[PDB]
């Protein structure tokens, strides 16, 4: 069987917290009032959700409903009771209230509004809102959660405040050590190499490896960086960027079975240069510490990647005001 493992950081934090905390199936969900808001217009959409802009009517704030189905009601107490958890947290988005439709029971969850912007970033602006999201991770993990849905589109920034805010905690967590998770888990292109060899005792450091495919795409201007077109290529993209040595020593350090289909596609690959991806595009974004950082996250070895507070100790933060 495979090799257990543990996160390096924060370990025992559910552990050592009363079961009120992290048995989200026995949260008790109070309904707010949804006569209180008024639908403004659609955000957008996702197979199970609809985003709307809206306005709370009792005190004339703007606020952003998620109206979801409820195919998997589990799913939603478990985002409901994550969402109040981590109320507060640094970046973190705050649900303000929860609502139910009166008629057909359907659940919508109230956000503070984010006004979301849309080649003009600079080697900064990356710095400093890598910062941002790193105090989100960091606080949720402290709090003995992880993301498992980091990528572009869950990071909201309003560029004109300086504002950022981690969203959509659908598939978020509650750590305890040697638990076997489901690696069906995170975008395609965001999926660690522990959810792509069906490694199921997995930790907070999924989010670093996903957080690494953000840096890559943001500094070498390649969206996304791994473009797999399915969970299978997804690793011989990773492989064809990390080499295959490195990946066949990961394989046996954790005794994984691998699956036979890597066989006729995995094939062997060198271990490639980071400054391989420098152009003259993007020059501009890349720097000796940038690439030092990037190095230390997109690490097979999930063990060996920096945690979130090691991240932010790494000389690329040493221009941004901690
Ligand atoms: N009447 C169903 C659509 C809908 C869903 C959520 C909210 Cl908060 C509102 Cl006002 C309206
Ligand atoms: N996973 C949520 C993706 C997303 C982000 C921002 C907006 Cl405004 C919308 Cl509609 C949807
Ligand atoms: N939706 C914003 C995606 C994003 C994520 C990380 C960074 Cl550093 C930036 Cl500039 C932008
Ligand atoms: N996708 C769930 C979380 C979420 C989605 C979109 C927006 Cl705009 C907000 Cl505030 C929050
Ligand atoms: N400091 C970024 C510009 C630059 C110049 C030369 C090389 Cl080889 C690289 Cl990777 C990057
Ligand atoms: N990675 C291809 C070779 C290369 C390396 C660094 C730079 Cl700055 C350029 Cl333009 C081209």
């Amino acid at each position: 069987g495979p090799v257990p493992s543990r996160a390096r950081v924060y370990t025992d934090v559910n552990t050592h917290r009363p079961s009120e905390y992290w048995d989200y199936e026995s949260h008790v969900v109070e309904w707010g009032n949804q006569d209180d808001y008024q639908l403004v217009r659609k955000l957008g959409r996702g197979k199970y959700s609809e985003v709307f802009e809206a306005i709370n009517i009792t005190n004339n704030e703007k606020v952003v409903v998620k109206i979801l189905k409820p195919v998997k009601k589990k799913k939603i107490k478990r985002e409901i009771k994550i969402l109040e958890n981590l109320r507060g947290g640094p970046n973190i988005i705050t649900l303000a209230d929860i609502v139910k439709d009166p008629v057909s029971r359907t659940p919508a969850l109230v956000f503070e509004h984010v006004n979301n912007t849309d080649q003009t970033l600079t080697d900064y602006d990356i710095r400093f809102y890598m910062y941002e999201i790193l105090k989100a991770l960091d606080y949720c993990h402290s709090m003995g959660i992880m993301h498992r849905d980091v990528k572009p589109h869950n990071v909201m920034i309003d560029h004109e405040h300086r504002k950022l805010r981690l969203i959509d905690w659908g598939l978020a967590e509650f750590y305890h050590p040697g638990q076997e998770y489901n690696v069906r888990v995170a975008s395609r292109y965001f999926k660690g190499p522990e959810l792509l060899v069906d490694y199921q005792m997995y930790d907070y450091s999924l989010d670093m490896w996903s957080l690494g495919c953000m840096l890559a795409s943001m500094i070498f201007r390649k969206e996304p960086f791994f473009h797999g077109h399915d969970n299978y290529d997804q690793l011989v993209r990773i492989a064809k960027v990390l080499g295959t040595e490195d990946l066949y020593d990961y394989i046996d350090k954790y005794n994984i079975e691998l699956d036979p289909r890597f066989n006729d596609i995995l094939g062997r690959h060198s271990r490639k240069r980071w400054e391989r991806f420098v152009h003259s595009e993007n020059q501009h974004l890349v720097s000796p510490e940038a690439l030092d950082f990037l190095d230390k996250l997109l690490r097979y070895d999930h063990q060996s990647r920096l945690t979130a507070r090691e991240a932010m100790e790494h000389p690329y933060f040493y221009t941004v005001v901690k």
